[PDB]
C-alpha cells in the first residue's frame, strides 16, 4: 500500500 503511493506520486 505505501509503496502504491509513493510510485503513483
Amino acid at each position: 500500500l505505501a509503496a502504491a503511493l509513493c510510485q503513483a506520486l
